[PDB]
């Protein structure tokens, strides 16, 4: 699975840039993101997705505990 911090970095460093991006996901899961130009095989589905709404899935990875 694809984290957030990854994902953030990649856009920062300008490998992601604009507002969507090619994702292949498995099992509903986001698993990489997939620059211009790379290659994938037959099994991977790969669709165009929004930045943000990425963001939004990864987030779900994220630890949230705020007790203490």
């Amino acid at each position: 699975m694809l984290y957030i911090d990854e994902f953030k970095e990649a856009i920062d460093k300008g490998y992601i840039l604009g507002d969507t991006v090619a994702i292949v996901r498995k099992n509903g899961k986001i698993f990489d993101y997939v620059l211009p130009h790379e290659k994938v095989r037959d099994d991977e589905v790969v669709t165009v997705e929004r930045v943000e709404e990425v963001m939004v899935e990864l987030d779900k990875l994220e630890h949230h505990h705020h007790h203490h």
